[PDB]
Formats: structure tokens, C-alpha cells, sequence
């Protein structure tokens, strides 16, 4: 059933692990490689990784729609609107059933979140049987994911080009940085991932199976002054505590004073990126996401 | 005896906790105000912490020489070369006698490095007092130093305009990442090092003293490609491993493939500078030290 699986590094270009992984894979993809199954690895955006940076004009993972895909081709588009158009004609179209089946789109982040994998549709079997594998072959080493579904949220990411879109998100680690460990640990999380494909296309029977996921539902900013600078910084212990329940009793920042400012709300959330390096460009501190239950039938052929 | 003392944040715009420390002590410098003495807070780089970026056009860092400072005033000029003049001009002129008496500049690294002090002088008895000083008030919490003093190695370094030029260095912080922890250790070694100042200049005499320095020696590269291209990356036994000893079988560096590369030479030495991202941008793995004593005088006004 499964066909073209394409992975994706650089899509920002100062998040490495991807970069390093894939330009190691284009030499020599043998360890990517599984029967019956035609796997290509890709660097997205190559000009930002040359400049070891987020992007050049804009950022590429948020203009795969309609509103950026269907513009005319010229060399007066920002840079990664043309370099989209690029990607969705080699791998798409989106939507198409000429696009690549599954795409793993790789990815860092500087917040204390380990082996991350997002999720775009809630209601998908084959994801969540394919994210519940993993999870379960990578224990105990913790694996979480992340659910991006929202009505009027959501980003027209690169990955969305595919039936099957699969997100890869490892930290922490520094931008511009490339550490052993992190390295290691998204290695693991793609072998299974390939290793749970050829297992279904062998036609390996998963029964029902249930995950816990996180689903966003805010993102939250950081307290300013009358000028719009930012005003109070992450809290002691909120930083690395991803993942980890707080309530509304709890701290969530502090002034250079500092008095501290407590969560607020009446019910428990569990924020992710904490005091990631990309919400700073948008002066933000967090994400309140609700941790829930999903589940998935049995799948085949 | 001690009059002008400055304090440089934003030398590089990413390095966000003395940029925050400095602006707000703009608005209210009182936590650094000490009886008899004027101490200035300072944006070094605003171009570039506007921008949060390293720097514009080149590193504001490495050219307070006279190649650079003594250069015909133009808008041609690079943006950081324009702006060390203007710095010059303000808190110095350099090797003059009108210069401030003791500039602090400010500084993160993405190494997992703690309180670090950088010494440009070997043989200052002031500054040695000054480091033991803050080293011995933040314990048990550990602060070392890092001597740059070398033959064949330069460094015009922002600070370095001053009679005595006092660096500080906190890591980890990823680059354009605010984190409380790393502020308040910083906040802590600025607290000790004005009061030493202020100790000195209401005649307190030191004994004599002595205190381990780091020397650098030289600077390791990443093993590299056939095309130039980093090859392999810090081991995971050394990641994080900044300080301590690494003797010459000890394992330094990983391919992708598994094989280790293991230290070699004839001695025991110091990493320093472990992984840092701004290494990576001159394609540099970390710095050997050799770790040593040094012993410094009594001291009065
Ligand atoms: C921290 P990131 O740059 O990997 N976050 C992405 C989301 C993603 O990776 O899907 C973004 O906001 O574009
Ligand atoms: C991380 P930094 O730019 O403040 N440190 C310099 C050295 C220095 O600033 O003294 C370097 O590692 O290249
Ligand atoms: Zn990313």
C-alpha cells in the first residue's frame, strides 16, 4: 500500500540534527533503506542551512497552501515561496494522489522536550498506530506527542504535502549546534518509524491501540512593558519542566525584581516549548495544550 | 583609586542576559550603584541585539586594535567597525590614561561551562585578587578561569580598552534564549565583583593569594569532509563535560557510522568551550587549556 516515504531536513536551517542525518543519508542511505520500500531523503531549504539560519524571507514551513502554491512562478517571490513550489512539483502535488504517501519532516527545538512526534489529524488510524509503534518501541525512553488539530490554528507545514504527514521533534538542543545524544535519539525514533511501514506492508495486522497526546489550544505570551519589550522571564520551575502538569496555583514567571506570576485559570495544563528559541521571535513563552486519549482500529495490506 | 567602571551587554545581540541585565539597569541602575563609584551600564551592539544576531558585518569582538580603531570614519565602514570607534571614543581611548579604569562585558555560551572569568593578563595582581575574590564568595557554586594570555594568539576584545578588562562568561544558554537561572548567576558574579571593588576602594587590604587559571593553548578543529564539511561531532563522554580532564585516550569525537576518535598527544587537557555554537561558525570543536596556578600580591589605596 505504502510506496514513496520521503525525510526531510533543513527546513530550518539552523535546526542541524535533519541537516546532518540527511546529508549523511544522500551518501550513503542504507540504513534508511527497507525492502519494497523507496525511501529519499531531502534538504528543504539548502540556502538557509548554507547561511546557518531559520530562513532567508520567510518561514518555510507555514506557506504550503493554496495562497502561496498557486502563485505564479518568478524570481520576485520571497525566496522560500519559489523553493516551496519546488518541493510540492518533486513530492506533490498536495492533495494529489501523485504525492508522496508519508513525508517525516525533521526538526529541533531548544526547549527540554525529547523524542516529539506531531500529529495534524486526530482521527487518523494509520498515524496513530504508526506513532503508538514507536512510543512503545523506544521505551522506557520517553516519547510524546503533540496534536496540531485545531479549527482557525494549524500551519500549512512542508511535511502536509503528503497523505501521511509525520512531524520529528527533538531537544534540547541550541540552534547552530549539533549534539551526539539528540542525534541518537531521532535516529532511533526514524528506525522504527521505517521498521513499523515494512511491517505493515508485509501485511502485519495491529490491533486497537490507544496514545495519550497533547493538544494545543493556546500559545502564550510574554508579559511587555508600555514600550513592548518583554517584561518577566520563564520561571525557574517551569524551565524544562515540558510535558509536566501545572496548575493554576503554580509559577510561571518572574521579573528581574522578582516577584512572581502565578498560572491563572481554573484547570491543569501542560505546557510545551517552553522558552523555545522561535517564540522569542514572536515573543512568546509557551503552549498550553490538554493532555487526552486517542484511539485507533485495526489496520492491514 | 578605582573611579570609572563600566558594564558591556550586547557585545553579541544574542546573548540576551546582559542585554537584559543592562537595559534595565538604564532604567534603574541601583542594584549596581556602590558608594563612591560610578559604574555605566551599556548596549555595546544594539544594531545586532535589535536584530538578535551575533553580529551585523563582523564581529565587534576582535577588532578594538589598531588595525581597526585607527580607520578613517565612513559610512563605507562595517557597521561594528563604526561602532567600536564610537566605543573608543566613550569609555576609552584605549592604552590612554583617560580610558575607564575597569569595564565588565557580558557574555553566554551554549557550553555547559557555569560562572567563568576571563583573564587577559597573567600577571595582574588586582584582577587575580578580584577573581579569587568572586570565586571564593560564590561557592559552594563553582567559578572558574580562563586565561587568554598567549604568544602566537591575539584577541582586541571589547573590554580591552580598559586598564583592567574583566570578562564574564555563563552557559549553558542557547543563543536568543533568556533563561532565570543563568541570569541570576550572572547577576551574582557582577554583586561580588563590585563589591570587591568597593572593599578596595575604602582601603581593605588583601593577603596574598593564588587561584587555578585555565590557559589556552590551542583550539581543536572538527575532523572534515573531503569537500570541508564537518565530518564528525563532540562524543556524548564529552558533551557537557566542560573543565574536566580529558587524557589522551579518552574518547573525543563520533562519525555517524559509530567510530570513535579517540584524543591523542602525550598529555592531560582541559576542554573548554565544548560544542559552543560560536565555534562551529569558524568550524571549531573546543579549546584546549592547561590548567595551573597563580599567585598575586597584597593590595591598598
Ligand atoms: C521550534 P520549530 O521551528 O521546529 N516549530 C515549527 C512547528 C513544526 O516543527 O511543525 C514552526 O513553528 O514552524
Ligand atoms: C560565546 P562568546 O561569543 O561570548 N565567546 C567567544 C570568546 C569570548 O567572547 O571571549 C567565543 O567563544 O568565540
Ligand atoms: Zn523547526
Amino acid at each position: 500500500h505504502i510506496q514513496k516515504v520521503a525525510i526531510f531536513g533543513g527546513t530550518h536551517g539552523n535546526e542541524l540534527t535533519g541537516v546532518f542525518l540527511v546529508k549523511h543519508w544522500l551518501e550513503n542511505g542504507a540504513e534508511i533503506q527497507r525492502t519494497g520500500l523507496e525511501v529519499k531523503p531531502f534538504i528543504t531549504n539548502p540556502r538557509a542551512v548554507k547561511k546557518c539560519t531559520r530562513y532567508i524571507d520567510c518561514d518555510l514551513n507555514r506557506i504550503f497552501d493554496l495562497e502561496n502554491l498557486g502563485k505564479k512562478m518568478s524570481e520576485d517571490l520571497p525566496y522560500e515561496v519559489r523553493r516551496a513550489q519546488e518541493i510540492n512539483h518533486l513530492f506533490g502535488p498536495k492533495d494529489s494522489e501523485d504525492s508522496y504517501d508519508i513525508i517525516f519532516d525533521l526538526h529541533n527545538t531548544t526547549s527540554n522536550m525529547g523524542c516529539t512526534l506531531i500529529l495534524e489529524d486526530s482521527r487518523n488510524n494509520f498515524l496513530i498506530q504508526m506513532f503508538h509503534y514507536i512510543k512503545t518501541s523506544l521505551a522506557p525512553l520517553p516519547c510524546y506527542v503533540y496534536l496540531i488539530e485545531h479549527p482557525s490554528l494549524k500551519y500549512a507545514t512542508t511535511r502536509s504535502i503528503a497523505k501521511y504527514p509525520v512531524g520529528i521533534e527533538v531537544g534540547p538542543q541550541p540552534q547552530g549546534v549539533l549534539r551526539a545524544d539528540i542525534l541518537d535519539q531521532m535516529r532511533k525514533m526514524i528506525k522504527h518509524a521505517l521498521d513499523f511501514i515494512h511491517h505493515f506492508n508485509e501485511g502485519k495486522e495491529f490491533p486497537p491501540c490507544a496514545i495519550e497526546v497533547y493538544k494545543i489550544i493556546e500559545k502564550v505570551d510574554y508579559p511587555r512593558d508600555e514600550n513592548g519589550e518583554i517584561a518577566a522571564i520563564i520561571h525557574p520551575n517551569l524551565q524544562d519542566q515540558d510535558w509536566k502538569p501545572l496548575h493554576p496555583g503554580d509559577p510561571m514567571f518572574l521579573t528581574l525584581d522578582g516577584k512572581t506570576i502565578p498560572l491563572g485559570g481554573d484547570c491543569t495544563v501542560y505546557p510545551v516549548f517552553v522558552n523555545a528559541a522561535a517564540y522569542y521571535e514572536k515573543k512568546e513563552a509557551f503552549a498550553k495544550t490538554t493532555k487526552l486519549t486517542l484511539n485507533a482500529k485495526s489496520i492491514r495490506c
